[PDB]
DNA sequence: AGACAGAAAGCTCAAGTACTTAAGCCTGGTCTTCACCGCAAAAACGCACGAACGCGCAGACCCCCGCGAAAAAACCGCCAAGGGGAAAACACCCAAGACACCAGGCACGAGACAGAAAAAAACAACGAAAACGGCCACCACCCAAACACACCAAACAC
């Protein structure tokens, strides 16, 4: 039962485009994409942590990594989204 | 009132103490110039876990061989337009000069802010029980794959 991001990418698609489906080949592309972005961000956060002699990866490390990797408006909106989500989550 | 005496500062004259020098030149050799202090991190050896090792079974799936339809791939030929060569020329860039700027070097001052130290707690990891989200199995539906018709419209000729 080798695990994947499929259910979520289909949930998000159904939210943004209720009448649009997804081929298996394109679904594979999305899984690869998610995995790749995950590894870019986590790796940058790891480097940041090591440089500053810290042992925990917190939201600050992730935010900075996002700012370093995502170009322009992609970064600005991603940061907004991430901040909104961690705000909503802490205040439950 | 004055005359006598005693008590004074003074003054001088013997003991004790601090300080100084100690011939000129010359030749070799040997020895030594922070010592004792102790943390860093590279390393020794035991102990216990557990990750990877072995080996055995399952079967999935990769290799090989077969025949046919179909198409792309190979070969040949005309030829046109494109790559390349030669030529003009003009004004774009390099070169040389004189005058001047500001980069560079050194200096000192002030202090913002980086690195360290000591405290203190909120936050992450651990063990545990728990149940529901995400996976597999398998069904049915309809998007796009396909074939057949057709109108449309770019191409090139004149």
């Amino acid at each position: 039962r080798k695990e994947s991001y499929s259910i979520y990418v289909y949930k998000v698609l159904k939210q943004v485009h209720p009448d649009t489906g997804i081929s298996s080949k394109a679904m594979g592309i999305m899984n690869s994409f998610v995995n790749d972005i995950f590894e870019r961000i986590a790796g940058e956060a790891s480097r940041l942590a090591h440089y500053n002699k810290r042992s925990t990866i917190t939201s600050r490390e992730i935010q900075t990594a996002v700012r370093l990797l995502l170009p322009g408006e992609l970064a600005k909106h991603a940061v907004s989204e991430g901040t909104k989500a961690v705000t909503k989550y802490t205040s439950a």
